[PDB]
């Protein structure tokens, strides 16, 4: 209640070897199901703070109360931020009140479009780590969220950028640059998540190039105030 | 027609492999060796094009006349000049007059917070290609400068940010992004070049992995409107 209120989607994230749901990501839309970036557009720098902790408690007591058992992914405001001991207590309250195991929540870390600070989200990430909480490194391949950031700190997760992903069966370059990335996240013990997958043949590929969760319209869509069931054509196809 | 004027300090690009000098990379500094952000920092929107386009002639210019035979690497500015030939044309014609041949200049691009025109960066890189002239990527592994670049265009060589060189000897993680890029710009048919390399024990885990051209204070230093000879340590064969 800052001035504005908002709720949240939910969008799963599948495990396409088991064919099980890995997960869903929050997803911050309007009191009338407005986009994301309607609702971050009413956040300035007064607002970082109190609006990041509402999307945390808001995604918890929604995916609580929607039975929720696998992981919820939650995405970290960029800047916002420095210390990082303090006010996460809010997260692990909100966590115990709806029971809801700090284990099987996900932080995901987009840098900023800041200049080389990322010894800022290094300290964020690895206390994260420490606490329980699971982390993923978002938007990999876009903008300041690249090999930059997994020199100096590893997540648990790489969320890979669309933008990699897109038509990625018919583009040699982007499977050359895909078939790398693996083997780097292989190396580094990292596991990959390819983002907005839209069609079987982009699937398929991944598939075949050993990504196991995924996310995307082609798997389903998000979901106002609910979690959506996967598409039975991955499955069996 | 500047407000200011300034000039510029040459740094070596070393081929370890053939042990030639591969060319220099022209670095703008103030008529009183001033640093090259205040120099830059009295670019504003109003000085981006013609700061650009100053630059490019200057570095032509002093190359010309200090005798360089090697490439000559040139900085595009983030967000300079538009798609087609905009006034390239007195790019062309100062290495017309100054005898350089175009084949034997590069420019390197460095993104900073390009979302939305995609094709802007490729059409300027495919069109300078096709001038004769050569294109880096610059600062690979930082800012905006990352993998997404890689996926829509290719540029003839990419220069590694030297946040990935720095200890790489000793640093496994970097060593594990380096090999895994290594192999990606073999795939692409892209020359890496390793940028900041400052002690014998990175040039040797980098000439071991396969790196040929480096550049970085190990090997010299910036002259100032000068042609830095190279270090005597490696050059000894
Ligand atoms: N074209 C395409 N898009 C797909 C596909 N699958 C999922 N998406 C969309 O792509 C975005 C993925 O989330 P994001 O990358 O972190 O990009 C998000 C995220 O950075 C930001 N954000 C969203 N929710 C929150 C939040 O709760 N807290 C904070 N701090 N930032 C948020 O807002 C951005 C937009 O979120 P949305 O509007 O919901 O848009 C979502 C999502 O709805 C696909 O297959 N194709
Ligand atoms: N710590 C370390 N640094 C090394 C080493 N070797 C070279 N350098 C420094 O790192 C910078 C390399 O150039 P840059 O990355 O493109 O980063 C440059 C470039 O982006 C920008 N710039 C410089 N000259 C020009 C120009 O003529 N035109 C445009 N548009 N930008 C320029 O200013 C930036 C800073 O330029 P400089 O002050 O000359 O700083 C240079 C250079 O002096 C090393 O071994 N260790
Ligand atoms: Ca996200
Ligand atoms: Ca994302
Ligand atoms: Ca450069
Ligand atoms: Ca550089």
């Amino acid at each position: 209640s800052l001035d504005f209120d908002f709720t949240m989607a939910f969008q799963p994230i599948v495990n396409c070897r088991t064919k099980e749901i890995f997960g869903y990501e929050a997803l911050v839309r309007g009191l009338n199901n407005e986009s994301a970036y309607s609702v971050i557009s009413r956040v300035n720098e007064d607002n970082r703070y109190l609006f990041d902790q509402m999307c945390r408690v808001k995604a918890i007591a929604l995916a609580a109360k929607l039975g929720l058992t696998s992981k919820l992914s939650i995405n970290f405001l960029p800047n916002a931020i420095y210390v990082p001991e303090r006010c996460i207590r809010t997260t692990l309250e909100a966590a115990k009140r709806y029971q809801f195991p700090i284990e099987n929540i996900m932080f995901e870390f987009t840098e900023a479009e800041r200049v080389e600070d990322v010894n800022h989200i290094k300290r964020i990430v690895e206390y994260y780590k420490s606490l329980g909480f699971q982390t993923a490194i978002d938007d990999f391949g876009s903008g300041y969220s690249g090999l930059n950031l997994l020199a100096d700190f590893q997540t648990n997760i790489v969320k890979v950028d669309m933008g990699l992903i897109r038509n990625i069966h018919a583009d040699q370059v982007r499977q050359s640059i895909m078939k790398n990335c693996l083997k780097l996240f292989s190396d580094l013990n990292i596991q990959p998540l390819a983002e907005g997958v839209e069609s079987h043949a982009e699937f398929a590929w991944l598939k075949a190039a050993g990504v196991e969760l995924m996310q995307g319209y082609y798997f389903a869509k998000p979901g106002f105030e609910s979690l959506p069931s996967v598409n039975p054509e991955f499955s069996e196809a």
